[PDB]
């Protein structure tokens, strides 16, 4: 049996991102997987890392240290319920798919906020207690990203540089750091500029890939994979 | 004369980030510069990119496209006032300093939200009108980042890889894309693990650098600068 969490960050259900999230639910549900979706915009998910993330009394109310406070709150079961609800979904998942449009070579702020607030010390990693000593080892993660720029722009000699260059903070700095095994990213280039048939083709390629997702090996999440030849 | 905008993202005024922001205000004010600070957490700055960012009739209310709607809203002067207030500060600034702790090899979500919402099409870039032709051409930008990890961890052979690797989405994908000339980053490594004297030393090195900031040349914001080869 297999459980999947899809963390989805798009405002418009009729969007191309919406279509990719819906075909992932459809395909994984067809396989008999247990599927949960965190639709961040529909949840009005809080992105800001603030003292409202800890309930009750702070370890040090005079000098607020977000990392220290959330690490202690996690251990004391005093984190805000929106964070713990997401942590329960991650803890139970075997695969976490992130579905989002690329915003400034990174995730939209609402999804950056999910990463900042949900992946706290004690839950996803400890200090020390990261990368392969991370706490989400055994779990798979996958970035399903859509872009405005064409594939050609995202080549080593292209204006944007290779698409792997922007994946480093997300795949390595975040997912690998927490102990996830990183599956190859799904990059859907320039859907708004594509034809209706080309968009249908991109959606079908993602659905087809999901049919055999449990047979994939993760990428070697190294500097060489992201920046080398 | 010169005008500086400091976009600051830290919850705690007593923090090391707070000390760096304050010494920048002190030094630039001593030089006779005009200084403005956007303290994002104190402003409870909205990070989410939503339809609340447009006040008028949407160009397409049936299928919401944030990029299209904000581009049109910028041209019509129908953007939310919190965005327009930040744009006025950026338009007037000769130098924009971003002061923040590194969160997941990137900016905290509240600051990612400032980038997503403030740097809209029509204001910060256009198509064509990006990279060396970006609309913020002639302006300088500088990232002043603090980290948990030591300098040694942020080297090519270190666990985190070189610090320049994580700068790519911010310096190139965002600042250079909008036409800014990027000054060399100020990276204050591991202040929480440092001694009180070492922290004082990092604050003084930043103040000393600011004394001659107007004499600096920008970096060559290229893939070669960030990744080598
Ligand atoms: C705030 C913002 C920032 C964006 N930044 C990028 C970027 O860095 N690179 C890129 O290729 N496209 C960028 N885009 C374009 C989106 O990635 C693109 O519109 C989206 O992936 C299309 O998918 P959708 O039709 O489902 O929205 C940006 C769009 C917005 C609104
Ligand atoms: C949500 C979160 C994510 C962080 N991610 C990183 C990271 O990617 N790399 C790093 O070296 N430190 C990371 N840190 C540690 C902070 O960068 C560090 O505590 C801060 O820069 C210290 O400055 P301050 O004392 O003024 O807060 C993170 C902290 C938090 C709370
Ligand atoms: C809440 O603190 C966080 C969150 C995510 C993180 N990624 C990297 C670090 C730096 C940790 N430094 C050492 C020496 O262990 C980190 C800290
Ligand atoms: C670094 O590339 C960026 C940064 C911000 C952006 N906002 C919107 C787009 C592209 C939107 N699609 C087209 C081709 O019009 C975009 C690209
Ligand atoms: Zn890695
Ligand atoms: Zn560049």
């Amino acid at each position: 049996g297999k459980k999947v969490l899809i963390v989805y960050a798009h405002q418009e259900p009729k969007s191309f991102n919406g279509s990719l999230k819906n075909v992932a639910v459809d395909e994984l549900s067809r396989q008999g997987c247990t599927v949960t979706v965190s639709d961040l915009y529909a949840m009005n998910f809080e992105p800001r890392a603030t003292d409202k993330d800890i309930t009750g009394t702070l370890s040090n109310p005079e000098v607020f240290n977000y990392g220290v406070e959330t690490h202690e709150a996690y251990k004391q079961r005093s984190l805000a319920s929106d964070i713990t609800d997401e942590q329960k979904k991650v803890r139970e998942a075997d695969l976490v798919i992130f579905q989002f449009p690329l915003y400034w070579f990174s995730v939209p702020a609402i999804l950056k906020g999910w990463m900042d607030r949900v992946l706290c010390q004690g839950f996803a990693f400890d200090i020390p207690g990261f990368y392969d000593s991370g706490l989400l080892q055994g779990k798979l993660a996958l970035l399903s990203v859509t872009t405005g720029g064409t594939a050609e722009m995202y080549t080593k000699t292209g204006v944007n540089g290779d698409s792997r260059y922007f994946l480093w903070p997300l795949q390595h700095g975040t997912l690998h750091f927490c102990g996830f095994k990183v599956l190859a990213p799904q990059i859907s280039f320039a859907p708004e500029i594509a034809s209706e048939e080309e968009r249908k083709g991109m959606v079908a390629a993602w659905s087809q890939r999901l049919q055999t997702i449990w047979k994939e090996e993760p990428i070697p999440c190294t500097a060489h994979w992201h920046f080398g030849q």
